[PDB]
């Protein structure tokens, strides 16, 4: 497309929402290609990541870890306004794995505190894709400070299975998984700091062990439980988008399955089916589609169970509806 | 199916066998859906995991690590009687990744010492699948104490390749891979504990390093070697089912291949072909089909070679038959330059 | 084939080229099956792997880490003369993952210093495959000392996508990724040793932590950056073969994609498409095909970004040509 052709396309402004929710969108594209406009303000802020009051100096797109999910369709343009307020201390940028050129956009979006930038790219490939900050020389530090999220580029005709039949979800959730590397003092207590730069040297030492202290969904142990448990009903079709910008993960829905899983996150690669546990490499997003068949509590985990249940990588679903005794029944309940 | 319809189905009681062997079964289903009945007794037991005498307080379905492979066909029902004898100290349960609902069955099978339970589920999806114990609040500790195994849900028409051609194995082995996290004393020697509970806190510390001390097949370093090496012959078609309930692995047959590999373990997902090294994520089972073409000794390993050869993740195959010089020949044996 | 038929096949000697470059070959096979002859001399030598003078006693096929890429076609034979000079002090051998029998060749090629051997095997399966030294009882030590490379067994009709359309590359590079485990003294300084064996016990202790001290491409931090960046042009089709003989990796082209990725490395397994980050398990090779669409500097990394930017696993591509503003444009450059 020429500059004039792009200038003539319709514009649509989207209001982002906090994960694990996803902003309003249509699965099947409404009309032809558009320039879809998003704005995010970067917030450097302390977050508390566990019940011991452990702190991270987060670097947070739109104020959350992960950053919010942006949804467009294939061959739309994504036009992001990125703002780094004067209240921040560091330069930031953005690299979209969905984009082509200039280090995913990072080379064109380096903004110091008090600056903003607008980047446009053509979403040429359908899938879920990571985005993350990547300042030269400080790349992993920003990413493991929570400065990452994902986008979804839907096919213009929505999702399909490997044989071209439509797959239409009722609900979508975005689970961003984060590895954190929190320094500890000689007595094993997590250290606190009063500026992001103060934590840098100590954090790099932990990073270099390749052993996270915490592995969490939505920025904290237990974040996607209780008041923030995900919900569904028996019969409901749910898409779970999952990202990890730095480290491998292996998602699993305890009591469920991934009926269709785009484990590589790319919709032109046919989905795996009937999955127990799928695998998403560090630096990628994946997506799983499931139709709930039983009510009750589910856990959704990284199935390194030490990572899930010692380090924090566990969420819950609460599912309403009627129990199916054909699928499962207790013939003899626990008894003497 | 209604309660009355399920009640009318034939029942078949199966006797489990110890890994790496698999109980007798038919690849293609015989007749219509059945309720296939299994029983396992849980044993908390001390096991030795290396030649030095290192001990683990194992938590073992049917007394083995891994637990035994249960085999059914798609749309059969698996009906497990699970018994937690009064000689044990902990509550246990079972989560079948093959099942749908109640945390895989774990929510319906919590049994204290002196209790039993019977769970039935419909095996709706074909593949190999992990099962493991999962007591709320103590999940990884039970799993990395060996309390895991796998099942195989065969398609009713047996296995096929990605293009509808039948794949019929001559024999099947189940390799359960276990990551252990054994505490060490200040000399760097592995610790022993009088009771299983005594090891908990020290073990959790090792677990949090995400670095196992041992990575083993069939419960111990060298367990599938020597007189316990797996066997095959030139021309023989072997299915190797491999599980890892907690941690990633990357199986490889040294001197062979995975001709067809269901790396995700799910038979409706077409297999990869001609594989050198495949990948099974923690929390899953996979399966590889190979026709042997050369005789001799093979090693079957996790191809993180440190894990294989330092930490224990190596098994052997002994293979009979005639050497094939077309496939490989020593043109010049090691000799002076 | 009969004995006389095998004996009648043409024999052809090929001169090897150091990674990341690849020796002369045709994508579509020229003529019928051949016995393709290669020679490699093993070199034990101290190499410096980082900017701080850190040494490894490398064990190097053909003198390089990784060893060179050998290229044949399916149903050719690969006939390797492997030489272990008398100046070396260890026994070595070779295991081809592409080969069938005798532990991939390792059982037939155990050569002490002052010995040579010639192994022939039929390349029955198309793909990229690891090769590595594997002396019984010291396998990981040789491999993580750099004694590994890869081969490519092309289909006789060249590469194809999943729909049977030809994929013809303009150039090919081989990126061998190496995990090193360098001992440190109690002050955290890397240790040096007189002879390879002197380092054995200390190195195995580091290996058993499963935490490399360095993760590098082409044998050193920065070996494929700066003036040793790989090159391409807009419009050029590039195949990037990547291997890791011991440990998982997750390659990613920053600013690009894997348009077609044989993530398992095997050409009869259909390639994934539109990949952001692909996954190659330890003990395997993979290959990615990409058509460059934007000029500039790209980084090519293991997308555990700590591994990439703290431990060494980052390469560059320098790409010439015209910028494409349709694909990406800075609507508003960074500004107040
Ligand atoms: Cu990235
Ligand atoms: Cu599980
Ligand atoms: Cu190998
Ligand atoms: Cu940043
Ligand atoms: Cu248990
Ligand atoms: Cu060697």
């Amino acid at each position: 497309a020429t500059a004039a052709e792009i200038a003539a396309l319709p514009r649509q402004k989207v209001e982002l929402v906090d994960p694990p929710f996803v902003h309003a969108h249509s699965q099947v594209a409404e009309g032809g290609p558009k320039v879809v406009e998003f704005t995010m303000v970067i917030e450097e802020k302390k977050i508390v990541i566990d019940d011991a009051g452990t702190e991270v100096h987060a670097m947070a797109f739109n104020g959350t870890v992960p950053g919010p999910l942006m949804v467009v369709h294939q061959d739309d343009y994504l036009e992001l306004t990125l703002i780094n307020p004067e209240t921040n201390t560091l330069m930031h940028n953005i690299d979209f794995h969905a984009a082509t050129g200039a280090l995913g956009g990072g080379g064109l979006t380096e903004i110091n505190p008090g600056e903003k930038t607008i980047l446009r790219f053509k979403a040429t490939k359908p899938g879920v894709f990571v985005y993350h900050c990547a300042p030269p020389g400080m790349v992993p530090w920003h990413v493991v400070s929570g400065m990452n999220g994902a986008i979804m580029v839907l096919p213009r005709e929505g999702l399909h299975d490997g044989k071209g039949k439509a797959l239409t979800y009722d609900k979508i959730y975005y689970v961003g998984e984060q590895d954190f590397y929190v320094p500890r003092d000689e007595n094993g207590k997590y250290k606190k700091y009063e500026a992001p730069g103060d934590a840098y040297e100590d954090t790099v030492k932990v990073m270099r062990t390749l052993t996270p202290t915490h592995v969490v969904f939505n920025g904290a142990v237990g974040a996607l439980t209780g008041d923030k448990a995900m919900t569904a009903a028996v019969g409901e079709k749910v898409l779970i988008v999952h990202s990890q910008a730095n480290r491998d993960t292996r998602p699993h829905l305890i009591g469920g399955h991934g009926d269709y899983v785009w484990a590589t996150g790319k919709f032109n690669t046919p989905p795996d089916v009937d999955q127990e546990t799928w695998f998403i490499p560090g630096g990628a997003a994946g997506a799983a589609f499931y139709t709930f068949q039983q009510p009750g509590i589910y856990a959704y985990v990284n199935h390194n169970l030490i990572e899930a249940f010692e380090l924090g990588a566990a969420a819950h679903f609460k599912v309403t509806g009627e129990w199916n005794d054909d699928l499962m029944t207790s013939v003899l309940a626990p008894s003497g």
